[PDB]
């Protein structure tokens, strides 16, 4: 049903956690594993993981991670205004970060909104105070994290969804979705199964989630940018995504067989895509012996902003590619996708 | 006969995370030399040469197998492809360039290239998108340099292409074979990495897996002599006391020197530029004292590389001697802190 | 047969003749001309034409001429490490320059492996000499011939060739296929068949020979640019060239008419061309007294590089076209292009 997920859509997009402070996302995330695995771990930095044991003999391990933080800004220094100025936290296009909403988020757990008002370190972010004396007697502090402040909505055809963070709540949403899915199923592997910490800054929670679990194949779930109302490649409603290429990873060619050869059995639209950013499985590669690693994935449009816009039928086919995906790999499979 | 043997491992094609073919030459030369054969987990074949010796050291040699080329990243309506970069190429030397297209059902196609890289044509000779399409072809299609090698006209010099590094990659099967009878006091990982170009890759997990107390890259690096830059065609193996990524440990340093006058050595002091294997290797697990047992040779990363068959044989007895005289002693003196 | 065609272009296309030094292509044309022409004869800078007599009574002096020479380099200095400076010997787009084997044709025979290593004189070329002293024992000297190392290949769907010198060798071997072809028939015209020398350096052969032959209708045989490729005119496989403009020719409406009714009268498949560069014809129609000319064309993408890609359909159109208007060339035709 379609009514239903977007229900599911609006309560993930709408949570609230900057890179390094993700624990509302965990939260939501723990409640949503628990119920459906047989134990739930964490790595040194925050992420959380569902552990899925197997009752096969030689059952390799198989990690499926998307991440938990968003896009944002944290405060660097607090003039005497009471204005604030901010440091980016991921990636942010300058031309967008003008005139817009969000929520500061303080330590002692206020909410204050703040907006701003073409270099970050000079844009003004604005919570309405008189002084740098009132900002600090609400709680605020340089360090609190800076959230984009936006719904999520439908789009006229109802076939689309406007939203913030889509990038990677859809990856909360798919690892969520999952975990509800495979719950009656038992499977030829060890499914280590959740969302890392601080992907936005630098890949820096594939690091340390890849590293404690020592899959031996890495499936990382993230969105990246639709350029087709741009000219360029990545087409909403187009199916799920391709990743033969990216900056930091080249997808091998015995996953690149088991990708194409699942997607035609389980009958999934597909679409081939370079990327120009890195995701999680840039990183987890590199770890322990090395992880052969993809990224199954959604593009969706204007990524890192407030107003992300995205096809419902995208997911669907992506779930099911990665429910399709998990539920064959095994001894054998992964065997064969690391055949040397 | 080192010609053809360079010959061979030149004209074979692999780009970074496509190197089964180059795999299959190392593991047909490395088996019969060595007790076990094992693989990291993104593709790097090394030989294992156990020793004796109690308490012996581990020490990993590792070239890599990839060379640079491109990646198919669409295919026009017209038939033509737009390229990704495969490992760091000059644009000055992509237009106007053979290559072979390597399909996922095995077909192997001509192209060729017709200022930035992602705007540069490459053409099969298809009339549309659907023709290229039928013969295999798909966007993440790896796209393999087209280039023989030859022997210059004093008969003392090579052109050709991926001498970087198939240069390491016959350096290690020519040390298999050199050590076969021989044991070492050290417990010996012989071979070549995976997917250096694009970033050290392989040679993260391939250190991670293997836990060496010492590791030797064995790659080659650009000559300036003929730009004025540093770098001599012909005067011997290269000290690499820096580079970007890697300094040369003083133990490390007194090792190399010492070893290459006791074995009569030529040798060149050299300043990197660019990175080695050594890089990524030296920082992983406790850490890991490295260098690049390295030759110099004239544009790197094109499809006609100039090098001496010399600075080979030089580079050869380097790598001989410096394996041999590595032991719980030399690697303790090296780590002695 | 497709096969035998090939075969015929591997050939000519990797014989090496820079301009000022086409002794190799001339070798060759004398070869496959004598047979069947009835006598042969040369200009005083090294064109060949065979010369078919005619029975004709007013039989008008008919050229047909391509060209032998291909575009090089030429060494200029030889530096004391070994290396040579070189000037260009036709023009070079100096994007494609760099990282291209070639051949050193020396004065005493050798043949010497030879590599570039952005303006033209700066490029380093690389013998793999030790020294200045070495490279001139091997009997390299300033003004040597540096000719492009590349062989003849088809393409995956074996309809289209990648090679060298299709610039002129396409001309060369429509010549050669031109004399076979009217072996034993007998023409209106006095036909001279052959070749000019130097047409990269500036149709300067084609000054020559037109001088000497006195024709009174020439006709050059020369490939183009295909732009097809970058949204330009020409085509590959949509025929031979309609060269109605150049910058050094403009197509008269007589040989216009004579050129649109007998490729139409022989179902020959054409395409309209507007050219941005010169061929042999803007040289020829200059001399004497006069004499009307086209170019007998056919396109080809990324010409004057080691990696020129055509269509043997294109040749074969060409091929088919110069043999319809040579047989209907005479005193009437003549006479009517030269209508005033
Ligand atoms: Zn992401
Ligand atoms: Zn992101
Ligand atoms: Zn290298
Ligand atoms: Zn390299
Ligand atoms: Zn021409
Ligand atoms: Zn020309």
């Amino acid at each position: 049903s379609m009514t239903t997920l977007f229900s599911k859509i609006k309560e993930v997009t709408e949570l609230a956690a900057v890179s390094g402070h993700e624990a509302p996302v965990r939260a939501y995330l723990r409640e949503k594993l628990t119920p459906h695995v047989d134990e739930v771990v964490t790595d040194g930095l925050g992420g959380i993981f569902g552990i899925k044991h197997s009752e096969a003999v030689d059952a390799p391990r198989v990690l499926v991670a998307s991440h938990m933080d968003e896009v944002g800004f944290m405060v660097s220094e607090i003039k005497p205004d009471g204005t604030f100025r901010v440091v980016e936290i991921g990636g942010w296009n300058p031309m967008v970060v003008s005139s817009q909403r969000f929520k500061l988020l303080t330590r002692d757990g206020h909410e204050i909104p703040v907006i701003s008002g073409p270099a970050i370190a000079d844009i003004v972010f604005d919570g309405g105070f008189a002084d740098k004396a009132e900002a600090e007697s609400f709680g605020i502090r340089p360090g609190d994290t800076i959230v984009p402040d936006s719904s999520a909505i439908l789009t006229a055809n109802e076939k689309n969804i406007i939203s913030k963070a889509w990038d990677n709540r859809y990856g909360v949403l798919m690892v969520s979705e999952l975990a509800e899915a495979l719950s009656g199923q038992k499977l030829g592997n060890e499914l280590y199964l959740g969302s890392n910490v601080q992907e936005e800054v630098g890949l820096r929670g594939a690091h340390t989630s890849t590293t404690k679990f020592d899959p031996e194949v890495f499936l990382a779930v993230d969105c990246s940018p639709a350029g087709d109302v741009y000219g360029g490649q990545g087409k909403i409603g187009d199916g799920t995504l391709i990743r033969f290429y990216d900056p930091g990873h080249l997808l091998l060619p015995g996953m690149k067989d088991f990708l194409l050869t699942t997607a035609e059995e389980a009958g999934i639209k597909y679409q081939y895509y370079c990327g120009k950013g890195g995701t999680d499985a840039g990183a987890a590669h590199l770890k322990n012996g090395g992880v052969p690693s993809t990224t199954i994935g959604v593009c969706a449009r204007y990524i890192h902003s407030h107003q992300t816009l995205y096809a419902m039928d995208d997911f669907l086919e992506a779930q099911a590619f990665l429910q399709a995906l998990v539920k064959k790999l095994d001894r054998s499979t992964v065997d064969l996708i690391k055949h040397y």
